[PDB]
């Protein structure tokens, strides 16, 4: 029934890659490119793109949704102009979670202007448990994750009406 | 591995995600490995994954 965002990793933390460089016309916001907020595309940095490990420790008592993506892009070149290392991948693991994500490239339909695609992914981060990033290249990364403040009974109601001011 | 008995067996095995690419080394020597395995049916090819995570 309530998050709280909080912020786990800050934009401004990524020292050796580029955190503001990651914008899209398939995301306009007040006429210019944005983007998602809660995470960050990160870019590669005087063509290089070191590879990124970052940890968060869950402190909280609360459970701790975390989302991260990768972006699969249209072809080689733009693989290389984006991360400069032509083959990467994003390794995540917690105390259960073990994965290994790698881009697919694929030519595809345009949608929203874009071939490209991004994938988003998600854990449950229990308290005094650690999520374990790394990768070298394609990583949309977090910036904010929800920390599950009250559970209750709740519903997603599909309905095309909107707020009616009454109880 | 044949069936030779009349009656259905089930089988287990698996496959070792380890730490890091020392570790890799250290148990296993070869960089880069994998388990494949097949059957009239199965048609599997694992490959471990490094992960960085935490203990349990
Ligand atoms: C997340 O952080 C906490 C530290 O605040 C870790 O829990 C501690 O583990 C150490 C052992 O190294 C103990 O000495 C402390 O008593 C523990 N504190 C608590 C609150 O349990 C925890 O291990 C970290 N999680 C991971 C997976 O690294």
């Amino acid at each position: 029934n309530h998050f709280e965002k909080i912020q786990i990793i800050p934009k401004s933390s990524w020292s050796s890659h580029e955190a503001s460089l990651g914008v899209s016309s398939a995301c306009p916001y007040q006429g210019k490119s944005s983007f998602f907020r809660n995470v960050v595309w990160l870019i590669k940095k005087n063509s290089t793109y070191p590879t990124i490990k970052r940890s968060y420790n869950n402190t909280n008592q609360e459970d701790l949704l975390v989302l991260w993506g990768i972006h699969h892009p249209n072809d080689a070149a733009e693989q290389t102009k984006l991360y400069q290392n032509p083959t990467t991948y994003i390794s995540v693991g917690t105390s259960t979670l073990n994965q290994r994500l790698v881009p697919r490239i694929a030519t595809r339909s345009k949608v929203n202007g874009q071939s490209g695609r991004m994938e988003f992914f998600w854990t449950i981060l229990k308290p005094n448990d650690a999520i374990n990033f790394e990768s070298n290249g394609n990583f949309i990364a977090p910036e904010y994750a929800y920390k599950i403040v009250k559970k209750g009974d709740s519903t997603i109601m599909k309905s095309e009406l909107e707020y009616g001011n009454c109880n």
